[PDB]
């Protein structure tokens, strides 16, 4: 019998993403343009307190997908209100966490968690057991597409320094807000070479109004370009399905 292996246990939690043919940047820009043109009706129909934020439960699902590793010294980059840091603190205590964010957003997590008020694009890395990053922003419709792409590429370039240091993080959870840019795909491929690990996932039930994926330190899953292509094609189809009659 399959036994306990049944519970971990991928089927329910993330999209199946086998690689397919196509240009992910062209397809991503196409579906973003279509979404920008949607009516209130269309857009609304598919755009759809215990914790410091809704991020706590999200990180719990991701860490379970990773077989619940021991976290050790952890940096939480772009910590915001602290949902991810609070999860780490509940798991292992406050001592091993450093939270980095621009609080200029107020901290809703344990005040015992060490915090650094800094731009993650300026802060230089240090050696950690676990690297967490939940930065990234979806832009509103009125703006040009390349602006959103460049903003999120810049954040990813900040994470790159943490990943490429001489002793990289053993565990990592990296939010990829815009995964179909040339830079995002090149960065993910590079981190797979550096670490020998890493799989890009789309979480089931994430909002269709965004293009968010998560890069997780589970076993290597390669062909990232084709899997992003599959993701953006399927996303455009599910946006169409939801926005319609
Ligand atoms: N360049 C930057 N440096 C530091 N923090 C940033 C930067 N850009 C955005 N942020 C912050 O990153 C946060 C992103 C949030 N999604 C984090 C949520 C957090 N994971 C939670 O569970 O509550 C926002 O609070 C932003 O204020």
């Amino acid at each position: 019998p399959l036994g306990s292996e049944v519970y971990k246990g991928d089927g329910y939690k993330v999209w199946k993403l086998e690689p397919s043919l196509g240009d992910p940047l062209e397809l991503g820009r196409k579906t973003k343009t279509e979404m920008n043109a949607m009516t209130h009706d269309e857009f609304d129909r598919m755009k759809y307190g215990d914790k410091p934020s809704k991020g706590y439960d999200k990180l719990r699902v991701l860490l379970d997908l990773m077989d619940r590793p021991r976290l050790g010294t952890t940096v939480d980059l772009c910590a915001g209100r602290g949902g991810w840091s609070e999860l780490v603190k509940d798991l292992e205590g406050p001592k091993g966490i450093t939270a980095v964010s621009l609080w200029e957003e107020e901290w809703m997590a344990d005040p015992a968690i060490h915090r650094i008020n800094a731009n993650v694009k300026h802060l230089r890395p240090w050696q950690v057991d676990t690297l967490l990053f939940d930065g990234g922003e979806a832009f509103k419709r009125d703006q040009n597409l390349r602006k959103e792409e460049n903003f999120n590429d810049s954040l990813l370039d900040a994470v790159d320094a943490w990943m490429m240091q001489p002793v990289p993080p053993r565990n990592f959870v990296i939010k990829i807000q815009v995964p179909y840019t040339q830079k995002a795909i090149a960065l993910l491929e590079k981190w797979q070479v550096k670490t020998g690990k890493g799989r890009l996932v789309r979480l089931a039930g994430d909002r269709l109004s965004n293009t968010v994926m998560y890069f997780l330190s589970v076993r290597l899953e390669t062909q990232i370009r084709g899997r992003v292509t599959t993701f953006v094609r399927e996303l455009a189809e599910r946006r169409k399905d939801r926005s319609l009659t």
